[PDB]
């Protein structure tokens, strides 16, 4: 009796997509749908497959946050053809008018906040590295270029790394070990995401550098929970909860008579955290 929503997104390792889940989860189920919960673990594949079962199951909508910009498209054009609309989030895919919605961060926006913190801390001089996401997300290079477009206006800040950890917390462990080996003078680190930050504050705590600065971005309660201990300095939140919500919200609209957003594309606001409002944030909010 109960219309289904199909729910995709990465794997909840990355407290992130866990929020984006149990947000559209929880908007569904109050406007009386039932859910399916699905992850495609960044593997265009499994995303595949899991639409695949949001068809045969029935989903009248599928909320997605996908798997690759390019090898998403073919994907979510499979369920329209199915007669399934798709509500995007966090992610765009490189296409218009497959998707219903898309509805992401101002990832420039919100990136320029984060490097203006980033600056400000390291007082506009210093070696730094920058840790990039993955290649298939245009997020990552978004973030990179409002970071960079910041920084290069401070001529006694240089990089002297620049590296993808694929938004893996354990990569950039990893990652950043080796960087620190290769450059013992760095001031600090600024990050395309909040698990990557995570694994370099660990990584800089296992060497006694505690000094050095890090900035992320989405404002995981786990990176919230480091600003407040001080460890990290500061991150970037987007709207997880409420941008999942808002997604359940146009699908529910579309179910029900064909209404469709004005625009396809819709992006959401950043507000940079730090020690100042770090105590008002939890899972993807400010209050
Ligand atoms: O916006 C998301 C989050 O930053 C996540 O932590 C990594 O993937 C990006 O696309
Ligand atoms: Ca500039
Ligand atoms: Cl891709």
């Amino acid at each position: 009796m109960a219309d289904l929503i199909a729910i995709i997104t990465p794997a909840h390792d990355n407290p992130f997509f866990k929020a984006e889940a149990v947000g559209a989860e929880a908007k569904a189920k109050e406007l009386g749908y039932e859910t399916l919960v699905m992850t495609h673990d960044d593997d265009a594949n499994k995303q595949s497959e899991m639409i695949d079962t949001a068809i045969g199951r029935g989903a009248k909508a599928i909320i997605l946050d996908n798997a690759g910009a390019d090898a998403s498209v073919a994907a979510v054009k499979k369920a329209k053809d199915a007669g399934i609309p798709s509500f995007l989030i966090d992610r765009e895919i490189n296409a218009t008018g497959v998707a219903v919605a898309q509805i992401v961060s101002n990832n420039y926006q919100g990136a320029q906040l984060g490097a203006q913190e980033f600056v400000k801390l390291m007082g506009e001089k210093g070696n730094y590295v920058e840790l990039v996401g993955k290649e298939s997300d245009t997020n990552a290079g978004i973030r990179s270029q409002g970071y960079h477009d910041v920084i290069d206006d401070y001529p006694e800040m240089k990089s002297v790394a620049k590296q993808s950890a694929n938004w893996s917390q354990t990569e950039a462990y990893s990652k950043m070990e080796t960087i620190l080996q290769a450059n013992p003078d760095i001031k600090g680190v600024i990050s395309g995401n909040d698990t990557m930050a995570m694994g370099a504050i660990a990584a800089l705590q296992a060497a006694g550098r505690k000094d050095v600065i890090v900035v992320g971005f989405d404002g995981s309660n786990d990176v919230r929970d480091s600003i407040k201990s001080g460890g990290i300095k500061a991150t970037v939140l987007q709207p997880a909860y409420a941008q999942a919500q808002l997604a359940v919200e146009q699908a529910d609209a579309y179910i029900k008579n064909k209404t469709t957003p004005k625009e396809e594309k819709q992006l959401m606001d950043c507000v940079l955290i730090n020690a100042d409002n770090a105590g008002k944030l939890e899972t993807f909010a400010l209050t």
